[PDB]
Order: structure tokens, then C-alpha cells, then sequence
């Protein structure tokens, strides 16, 4: 197995979000393998890659976190080699690792709010209430096709903090009304399993 | 100079960790005086607190282990009273206390892993990177309030074995970098001051 | 994309279960590759795996019901080449081909019974007390080695009828204490998606 | 909190340095409420105290310079009142108020020598060989006891000038063999923690 590729980026700090390609699949293939990834990292949320899976990983407090159900246990491609996972856990579906230098922390959501962002891996970020600890209800409902690759992506608070890392959809006959996520306080807290 | 007294504790049985309170700050103030505590104790970690202060005792080996500068030289409230330390070296800034009973030790580590995390008093389980015999680095530097209060407590192995008691932290800028540890081996070793 | 293969099958009829293996690695990439299985097929249960996967199957009146996080949209190897899904529902995470001819299939519960046992690839037959529609708690927490490669695989009543289709399990640090299952009147009920 | 007082004054302007008494501790209880203090103040070392701890205090540059671990962020006692920290770094334990009217300021040595001599609380001038930007040895090794409460205190070349501020001793068994000192130039370039 090899490692977890970054092969684009979601932009979050101008008016308006974009989504922007830095790899394709030439460049991907012999980067997974070699684990040394040359590439200047930037921004919040990086579109990331293995051999046979593509999602999102979110930079918060200094660690890059994802889904175990899209990262496994892999090692990430950085410019100083492949980078081991800082925090794993199965049963959560949580990883993390060290954030690459060049990247742009989102800061942990204190606010309380209940008016959620779902950033997906087209840039759209689209109103989601929260109804629980890790919970939350689409104002409007979406097709799967608009939310399938944005694992690993945030939730965020009207000020711009991070609120979870969006983990799976609540599904009726291809249209999510829901999403589950894994909340920021249970990020640092995350047990070794 | 009254006693220490365990105001509550960290759970590590889960995929999250969590803070538990037992104690308020009345409580605590009465307790240090009398050094007679009835509640019942649990798990390896206890967050501690004396007339003025609040930090970690961990247990390793049926000690309560904790460092001398939270301490001091103070015994600790017990359902039968205060009990006196077993262990008390100011140079090497550790006491310890018969565990209480009901508490549960943590085994040393015989990994030889140097892949540490350490427990922090709000349940947070930060990645450090064994540098020295008593030296770790963070992987994620943190600002100094994450780390305050957390001294006492473990940093321990993947395996969730103990590798040493947190001492100090290695700061710069307001921020640790870096965390001076006691380490296990150097534990029961301990002479009196 | 090959076919699903059956390499094996899970015996109910006497008075200990038992799991037999038909297929080796190599034979079942021959038969995923031309969709051609002439084996004799017997059973309620049957041992099947993709290229990459190995889960379990249950015919309940005359179909032959998986999970579709492990079938996918996939044709069943047979006699007569590769079968065609009949039910493909992702929401659901079911999927289901004509039963095999030579199979034995199970028939709906109708007993109203809470005492469930759960059938392992591993011929275990567990016992799970339900909790609601979906779901059931374990009586004996398991590992997760335990049950994974077992979805697909049956929940049976007292009396022997099916209850429903085995589908992910509520883990904690690597331990299941409960299960969520596909009930069985939610089977032939079933829509495309 | 309090204000810290001055409470004594070590004298170098003899052949033998001495100790002397301003204050009792009844008096530094009620300068230490009013923050206002009458006495006379003279001489480069003070010695210092808040409710609990006893320290010293060295005027470099017009400015009474002495350890956050003694200090923390409290006022100065002074004949017009509290006087507030200009230098506050729990980094570099240290902090800075403006010297009182009457002491005298020490001026930053220029020798580059490494023969330096710490002042006691208790007077004691005693050789220290220079080993870094921040460290000294012993000449002759010493019982804890003779170094606590000179923190603060002066590192002083043989022409009576200011190389660093007292900060922790390096000690094995009850014995401290060398000094962690704070250097002068090391004093104003001190930015707020
Ligand atoms: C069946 C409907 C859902 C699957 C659809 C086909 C896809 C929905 C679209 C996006 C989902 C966020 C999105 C995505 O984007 N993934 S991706 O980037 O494409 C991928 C595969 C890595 C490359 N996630 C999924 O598809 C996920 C994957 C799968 O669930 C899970 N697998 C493993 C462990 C999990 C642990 C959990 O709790 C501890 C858990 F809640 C779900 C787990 C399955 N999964 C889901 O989101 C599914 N929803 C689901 O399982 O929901 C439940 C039952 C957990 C619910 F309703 F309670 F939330
Ligand atoms: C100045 C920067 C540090 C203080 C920050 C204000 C706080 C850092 C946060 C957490 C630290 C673990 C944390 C905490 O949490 N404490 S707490 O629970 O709050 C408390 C006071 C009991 C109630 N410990 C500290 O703050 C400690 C206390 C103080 O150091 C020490 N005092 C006494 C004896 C020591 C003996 C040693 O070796 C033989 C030693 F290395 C340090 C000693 C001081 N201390 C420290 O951690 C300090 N770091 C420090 O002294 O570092 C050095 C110089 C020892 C280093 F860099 F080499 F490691
Ligand atoms: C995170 C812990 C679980 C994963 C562990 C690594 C394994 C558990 C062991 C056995 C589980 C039955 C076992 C197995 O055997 N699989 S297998 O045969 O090995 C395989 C991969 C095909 C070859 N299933 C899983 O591992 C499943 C796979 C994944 O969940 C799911 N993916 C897709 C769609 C789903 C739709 C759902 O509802 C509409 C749904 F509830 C779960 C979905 C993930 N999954 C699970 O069972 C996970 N649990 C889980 O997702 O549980 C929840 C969150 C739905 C719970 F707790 F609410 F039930
Ligand atoms: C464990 C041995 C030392 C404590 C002994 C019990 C006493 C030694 C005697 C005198 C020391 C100068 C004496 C004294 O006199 N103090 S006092 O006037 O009594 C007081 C408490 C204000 C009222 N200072 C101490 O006791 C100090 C206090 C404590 O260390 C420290 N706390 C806070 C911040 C620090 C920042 C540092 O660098 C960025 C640092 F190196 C040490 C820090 C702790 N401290 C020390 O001097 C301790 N040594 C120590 O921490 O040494 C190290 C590990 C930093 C060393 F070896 F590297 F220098
Ligand atoms: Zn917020
Ligand atoms: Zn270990
Ligand atoms: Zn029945
Ligand atoms: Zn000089």
C-alpha cells in the first residue's frame, strides 16, 4: 500500500470557494508509491487520493484530518518524505496527520452555533442545522453524486470555524437529507484503535 | 498545608477520552483540610488539586505518581485518612502515593516505542515524538494553556502503556514545542531527596 | 469489474453449524474473471467474495440476498454465465440475485421473537437480543475479527426463520456490542436505487 | 494578589558583603495590601517578598529585574503606590519593574570574562565558571539550601558588572553543581508573553 496523494485543494478564503487541481493521474501514480510529494501546499482543505478512492482532509490545530473508511491506515505524501498518521481510530473513522507545511489551519468552533456549512469537493458550502452532537439536517436535500467524495471535509460555524469533519450521509433512493460527522472536540480527544 | 485531593479524572476506556469532575472547588478547599475522602476512585489518571493548585497523579505499579512542584511534600486525602508519600524527590520534581484502592495501574512500556501521547487534563492525547531519554516533541505545538495543569500526568505508548510522567514543557514564543518527561524506568528507582 | 464467486458455504441443517471451503484465491479470480461457475451449490448460506472481498449471502424466498458495500453492482458466477442483480439498492446497502439452482432458502420469521442469533462465516450462531427494527445488542461483545467478512450473512429467530441480513456492526475500540441488520420485511419491499 | 515588597537588601560596598533586615513579617503583610511603601531603598540587590515566597530582586539599567516563578504578574510596593511590570515573559521567567528611587543600577558587563560570582540572599558571593550563554558551573558544589531564595539575585564579572539574573540551579541529590541564568543582554530585548 501506498500513500494518501494530495492532488488538489478547496479555497476558503475569498468570496467565493473554488476547487483547484494541482495533479492528475500521471503525476498521482509514482507519488504514491515514492511517498515524496514536491508540490507547495496551501490552504484549508486539501482533495486527496489513493489508488482507488478520492475525498477531502481538513487542516484544523495544526493536524490534517480525514476518514479511515478513505485514508486507511496509509501514510501521506510530503516534500521530506511519507508522513505516519498522528491519530487513528477505526471505530470513529477518523485519522490524522501532521498538517504539511504551507497549509492554513481552520480554528476549533466554540460559538455553540446551530447554523452549519458543509464545504463539499466541488467548493460548494451549503447550509446544514445541526440536530445533535454529530448530526445535522440539509436545509435542502441533494442528490448522493453532490456530497460522494467530500468525506473528510468540514462543517463550519457562520464565522468561519471548524464544527466537524463530515463523515457519511443520511440516504433515500440516491437524495441525502442528512449528514454525520464527527465533531471538533472529539478530534484531540481520539483514542489509539 | 493541607492534603492533595482527587477532584476528578480522565477516562481512557473509550475511542474518546474524557474529563470527569467529582469534586468542586468547596469540596476541594474542605477535603485538603480534613484529608479524609470517602468518594469512590477509579481509572489510571486523577486530576488532582491542592489549596491552590491543579494538576494530573498518574498510576503506574500501584503508586499514584505526581510531580513535587504540584505537591510538595503533602499527603494525600484517603478514605482513611491522609496518607504520606512513598516516594518524595525534589531534584527529581516526583512524589508518589500508595494507589488508591479501586484505582487501576498502567503497565510500563516494554515497546521500546518512541511514537508517545500524552493525556492532558481536558482529555486531550497529543502525539509526541521521543527525543531524548526525558525529552519528547510535539507534532503539533500547542499554546502553553493547552498543556497548564496537565503536569502529573502520562504519556504513553500505542499500546496505551506508560513511558513517563509529564514534568515541564519546552516553550518558546508562548507555545510548547517540546515536553520534559520523568520516565517510567525512573520511576520506582527514586531515592529519597 | 468480474463477477461475485461462491467459495463456499455455511451448513445450518444438523446440530452444529459448519463452514465448508469450495473455492482457493486463484480459482475464485478465474471464476470473477469469466462469470462460469458449474460447482454444486448447496444451502441457506453461502461464502462468497469479489476479487478483493469475502462477506456471506443468504437465500431467503428464492433470492439470494448481500450487502452492496460488498457485491456492489456485480453479476453472480453460475452455470449458465453471469447473473444479473434482480434488487440493487444503494440506500439500503442491499443487493440480491435469483438464488442459485441447488440452494436451500430461508423463510420469514413470523414468530415475533426478540431472541435473534446471528450466523458467522466462521458457522458461529450468536445470540442478539433486538432493540428496535434495525438493530440488536450482542450477549457475548465481540471482537471485530469476530464478525467482519460476515455481512450479508443471516439473523435467525428460535424456530430457524430468517429475521434479517446482517449489515454493520457497533463497535467500540475494537469490540461489537450490537449489530444493524436489513430486516426481512424490508426485503421484497425493496426499490432500485 | 498582593504587591511585592521590598523587604530587605544584600550590601556590596565593603569588603564583605552583608544581609539586612528592613521589614518583619507583619510589615510585609500590610505593604503587601496598601502597596505602598515609605522605606528608604538603596544598593543594587533587594530582597523581595510577596505573602508566601522570598526572593531577591537586582537593578540593572534602571529597572529592578527579578523571576516570573516569584513575582508572577504582581505590582511593586513603592512611597507612591503600586508600580506595575513594564517586562513580563513566562518564557524567560522573568519580569521587570521600573528600580525604586535610591537603588542603584548595575551596568551590564562588557568583559566577555567567565570567572562570574552569584550573590545569596544570605550575602555569599560565590565563583561560578561561565559554560554558555545561559549556564555556570560550581567551584565548589552546594546544599540546596544556600541557593533557594536567590532567584532574582545577580551573576556578577570580577569588576563588579552585570552578566545575567539567578534563574534555577541544575541539581543531583540535594546538591546544586551548576546555574541557569538569564543574560543582561538578554534583559531589554525582552518582548511581552
Ligand atoms: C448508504 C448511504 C451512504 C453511502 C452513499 C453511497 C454515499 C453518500 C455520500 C457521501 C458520504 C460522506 C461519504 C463519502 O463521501 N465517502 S467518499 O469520500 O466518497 C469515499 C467512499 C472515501 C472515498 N461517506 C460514505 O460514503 C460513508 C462510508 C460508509 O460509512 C462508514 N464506513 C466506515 C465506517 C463508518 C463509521 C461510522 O460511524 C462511526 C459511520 F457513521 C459510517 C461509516 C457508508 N457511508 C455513507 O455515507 C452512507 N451512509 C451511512 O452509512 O449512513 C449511516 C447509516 C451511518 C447513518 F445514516 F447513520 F449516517
Ligand atoms: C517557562 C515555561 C514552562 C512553564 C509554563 C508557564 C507552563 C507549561 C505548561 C505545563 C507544564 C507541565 C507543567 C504544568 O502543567 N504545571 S502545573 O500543573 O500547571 C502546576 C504549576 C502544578 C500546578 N510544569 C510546569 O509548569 C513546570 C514547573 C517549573 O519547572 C520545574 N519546577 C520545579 C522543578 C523542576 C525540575 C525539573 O527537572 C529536574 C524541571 F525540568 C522543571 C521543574 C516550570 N515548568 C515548566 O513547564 C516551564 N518549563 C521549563 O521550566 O522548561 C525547562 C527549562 C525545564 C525545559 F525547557 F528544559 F524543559
Ligand atoms: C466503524 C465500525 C464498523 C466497521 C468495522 C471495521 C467492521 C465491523 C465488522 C463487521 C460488519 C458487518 C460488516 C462486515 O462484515 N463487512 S465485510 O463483509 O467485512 C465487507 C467490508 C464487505 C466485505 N459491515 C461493515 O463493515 C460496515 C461497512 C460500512 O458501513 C456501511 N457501508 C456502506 C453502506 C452502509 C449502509 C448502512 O445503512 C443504510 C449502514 F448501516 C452501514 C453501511 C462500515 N461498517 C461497519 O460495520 C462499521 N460500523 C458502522 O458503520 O456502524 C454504524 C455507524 C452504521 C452503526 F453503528 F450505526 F451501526
Ligand atoms: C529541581 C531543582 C531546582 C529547585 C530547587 C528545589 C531549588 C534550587 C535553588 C534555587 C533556585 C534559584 C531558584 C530559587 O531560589 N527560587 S526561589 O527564590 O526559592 C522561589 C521559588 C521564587 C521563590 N529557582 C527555582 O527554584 C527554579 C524554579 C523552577 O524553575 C522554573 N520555573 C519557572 C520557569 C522556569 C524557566 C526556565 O527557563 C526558561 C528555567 F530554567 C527554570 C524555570 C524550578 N527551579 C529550580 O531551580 C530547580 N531546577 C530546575 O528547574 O533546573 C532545570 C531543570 C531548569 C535546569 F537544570 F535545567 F536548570
Ligand atoms: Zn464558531
Ligand atoms: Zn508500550
Ligand atoms: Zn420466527
Ligand atoms: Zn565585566
Amino acid at each position: 500500500k501506498g500513500s494518501v496523494v494530495i492532488v488538489g485543494r478547496i479555497n476558503l478564503s475569498g468570496d467565493t470557494a473554488y476547487a483547484q487541481q494541482t495533479r492528475g493521474e500521471e503525476g498521482c501514480q509514482e507519488t504514491s508509491q515514492t511517498g515524496r510529494d514536491k508540490n507547495q501546499v496551501e490552504g484549508e482543505v486539501q482533495i486527496v487520493s489513493t489508488a482507488t478512492q478520492t475525498f477531502l482532509a481538513t487542516s484544523i490545530n495544526g493536524v490534517l484530518w480525514t476518514v479511515y473508511h478513505g485514508a486507511g491506515t496509509r501514510t501521506i505524501a510530503s516534500p521530506k518524505g511519507p508522513v505516519t498518521q498522528m491519530y487513528t481510530n477505526v471505530d470513529k473513522d477518523l485519522v490524522g496527520w501532521q498538517a504539511p507545511q504551507g497549509s492554513r489551519s481552520l480554528t476549533p468552533c466554540t460559538c455553540g452555533s446551530s447554523d452549519l456549512y458543509l464545504v463539499t469537493r466541488h467548493a460548494d458550502v451549503i447550509p446544514v442545522r445541526r440536530r445533535g452532537d454529530s448530526r445535522g439536517s440539509l436545509l435542502s436535500p441533494r442528490p448522493i453524486s453532490y456530497l460522494k467524495g467530500s468525506s473528510g471535509g468540514p462543517l463550519l460555524c457562520p464565522a468561519g470555524h471548524a464544527v466537524g469533519i463530515f463523515r457519511a450521509a443520511v440516504c433515500t433512493r440516491g437524495v441525502a437529507k442528512a449528514v454525520d460527522f464527527i465533531p471538533v472536540e472529539s478530534l484531540e480527544t481520539t483514542m489509539r484503535s
